[PDB]
């Protein structure tokens, strides 16, 4: 099972899927590995190779700090790399249905991770189900995460900044040029990721070089106008500045500070991205998409304003419990051991954690416009509502105010909102539906009877997955079979989004609407 690229031979593995057959290529180059005075710069081409590469196993994750908070936990340690954490990590994976397709339409993954963290060997990320399953070719890159792909010198090409980006892209013209001989269509590719793969997806709507790169997009828990996606060329600064100081390696000439990071060891770096902002939020991204110029030709938020993206269809959507992840990495009171229950002055407490640099008066009208409980008896109210406050302002408003700009330029748009709490999920039950465990169902995991999953979550898993590929293949998340519910388009005016559970799939209208006003249109006054 050999297959001719444009830069060699590789050859894959041959995995036995669901009584059938999907041809799995793990780990192929697609950069120059970004190592010695290439550090930081944007991702130089791949030689050809005489020989046969054997994509048959992982490569290595890319260099970042590992979640340590909750050790030998599976809720945590699910997400941490599953491979060797190296600088040489510029590779990609593919997955073909066997026997060969003809023209496939191909699903290229982005992992999140803020921008800090993430890699595509994860176990949730397999794409051997939706290959077997849909007949897809689904595709996903490592990309380079933290200071290593998005330190921020604005102008210096040895650190410009956006470098994970063009990892990236580099890795959808990959698909562009060779994945036509591995059966894909090329004119037939759907972008889709999370949470800072979410964003990443949104930002290459934007990104010009981008534009021919891919057909469609899908945007699960992320878009690049939630308010930890960009980095701004100030804080870019100081960040880069900081890093600096705290390596010894502060200098006058832009350049030599870049060469004195280059002759340090990945970890003197890691351990030092922590400090860069003076005071940090567990959704801190330290090292993020800046506006650079190169990838990123102006402000998000004025491109999207004015209409200047990919014209496409969007697959958008959110969970039910985005923001109660977050609650357990330091809001006080708060534990995964406990049910959380935390009183007003624990509340307060903790949006102090999560608005830090956030004026008394700021503060003040969260709580002002989460407190007006109906019944203020209940003792979980502080609970659910420091959640809500931080996944409605994190993840649902933003995602909602991209799909509503977008949509007013002429296109197809489709919200969900994932409101199904997993039956094996490993965290406790006042967390919810929470961030990022819509990924498995996405992935066909449930579809694994072995995998001790519910029946009814395997129906979900089935439902989710035809509508994730006929929105890759024919730009229309439908399910048109098994009797399911119709999915609306989102129009700016109606705003209608599909509700994805393991029981009644409903058409509902204008999510989390007065929380979303004060957040969109309030909140970003203070
Ligand atoms: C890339 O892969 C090939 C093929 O092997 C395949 O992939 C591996 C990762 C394993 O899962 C294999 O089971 C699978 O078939 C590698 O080719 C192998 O190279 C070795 C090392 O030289 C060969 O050994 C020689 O064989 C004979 C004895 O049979 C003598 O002439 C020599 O003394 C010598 O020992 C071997 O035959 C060959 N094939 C197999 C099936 O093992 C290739 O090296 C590999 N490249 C890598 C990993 O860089
Ligand atoms: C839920 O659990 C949290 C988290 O506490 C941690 O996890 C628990 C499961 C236990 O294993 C704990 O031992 C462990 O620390 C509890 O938050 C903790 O509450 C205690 C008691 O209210 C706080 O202790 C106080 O701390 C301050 C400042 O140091 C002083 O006033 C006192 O000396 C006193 O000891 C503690 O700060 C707090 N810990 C953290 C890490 O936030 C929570 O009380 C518990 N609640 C419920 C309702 O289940
Ligand atoms: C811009 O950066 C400076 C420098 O940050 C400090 O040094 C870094 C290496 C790192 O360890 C940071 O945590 C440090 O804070 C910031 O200046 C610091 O400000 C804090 C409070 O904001 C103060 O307690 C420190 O003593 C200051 N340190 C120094 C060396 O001046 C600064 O806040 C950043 N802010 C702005 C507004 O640009
Ligand atoms: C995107 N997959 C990985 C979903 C799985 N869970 C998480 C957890 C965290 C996390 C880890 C440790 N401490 C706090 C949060 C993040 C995350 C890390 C850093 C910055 C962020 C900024 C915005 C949003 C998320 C993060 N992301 N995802
Ligand atoms: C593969 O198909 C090409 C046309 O692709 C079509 O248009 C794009 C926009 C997608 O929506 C896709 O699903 C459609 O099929 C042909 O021009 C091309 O020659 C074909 N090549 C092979 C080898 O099949
Ligand atoms: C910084 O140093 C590099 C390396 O010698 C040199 O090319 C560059 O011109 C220097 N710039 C300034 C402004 O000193
Ligand atoms: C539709 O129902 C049949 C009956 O078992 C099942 O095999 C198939 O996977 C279902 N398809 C979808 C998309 O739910």
């Amino acid at each position: 099972i050999i297959i001719a690229t444009k830069n060699g031979k590789v050859r894959g593995m041959q995995l036995t899927v669901f009584g059938g057959t999907v041809t799995a290529f793990l780990g192929i180059p697609y950069a120059q590995p970004p190592l010695g005075r290439l550090r930081f710069k944007k991702p130089q081409s791949l030689t050809k190779w005489s020989d046969i590469w054997n994509a048959t196993k992982y490569a290595n994750s890319c260099c970042q700090n590992i979640d340590q908070s909750f050790p030998g936990f599976h809720g945590s340690e699910m997400w941490n790399p599953n491979t060797d954490l190296s600088e040489d990590c510029l590779y990609l994976n593919v997955w073909i249905p066997a026997p060969k397709p003809k023209n496939a339409t191909v699903l290229i993954w982005i992992y999140g991770g803020g921008f800090q963290t993430g890699t595509s060997s994860l176990h949730v990320y397999d794409g051997k189900f939706l290959a077997r399953v849909e007949r897809v070719i689904v595709v996903s890159m490592n990309y380079r995460v933290g200071a290593l792909g998005f330190l921020a010198l604005p102008g210096n090409p040895e650190a410009p900044g956006n470098m994970g980006l063009f990892d990236q892209q580099l890795a959808l013209q990959w698909v562009q040029k060779n994945i036509a001989a591995f059966g894909g269509n090329p004119k037939s590719v759907t972008l889709f990721g999370e949470s800072a793969g979410a964003a990443s997806v949104s930002l290459h709507l934007l990104s010009p070089g981008s534009h021919s790169l891919f057909t469609r997009a899908i945007l699960q828990s992320g878009s690049f106008n939630a308010p930890w996606a960009v980095t701004s060329l100030y804080e870019a600064r100081n960040r880069t500045l900081n890093l600096a100081k705290l390596t010894g390696c502060s200098r006058e000439n832009e350049t030599e500070i870049i060469k004195c990071l280059r002759n340090k060891d990945p970890q003197e770096i890691l351990l030092n991205e922590a400090f860069v902002v003076p005071y940090g939020t567990p959704l801190s991204v330290n090292f993020g998409p800046t506006v650079d110029g190169d990838f990123l030709t102006d402000m998000p938020d004025i491109l999207l304003e004015l209409g200047q993206f990919k014209k496409t269809q969007i697959l958008v959507g959110v969970n039910k419990d985005e923001g109660t992840a977050f609650l357990v990495y330091g809001a006080p009171g708060f534990s995964k051991d406990n049910n959380s229950i935390i009183t007003r002055k624990e509340f307060q407490e903790g949006l102090k954690i999560f608005f830090p640099g956030v004026s008394e008066f700021g503060k003040e009208s969260i709580l002002f416009h989460y407190t007006d409980w109906v019944d203020d008896q209940r003792p979980e109210n502080y609970r659910e509502a420091l959640g809500d406050v931080v996944g409605d302002y994190n993840f649902i408003c933003p995602a909602l105010e991209f799909t509503k700009k977008f949509s007013e330029w002429g296109n197809n748009a489709f919200f969900y909102y994932f409101e199904h709490r997993s039956s094996k999920l490993p965290w406790p039950e006042w967390m919810g539906v929470m961030h990022g465990y819509e990924i498995e169902f996405v992935f066909g995991l449930p579809l694994e009877r072995r995998d001790q999953y519910t029946k009814a979550e395997e129906i979900l898993s089935r439902s989710i997955v035809k509508r994730w590929a006929n929105f890759a293949k024919y730009g229309n998340p439908q399910e048109t079979q098994n009797q399911s519910t119709s999915w609306p388009v989102f129009k700016s005016t109606e705003q209608k989004y599909l509700t994805l559970n393991t029981e009644s799939t409903r058409i509902m209208t204008k999510l989390r609407a007065q929380q979303c006003r004060f957040w969109t249109s309030f909140f970003p006054k203070v």
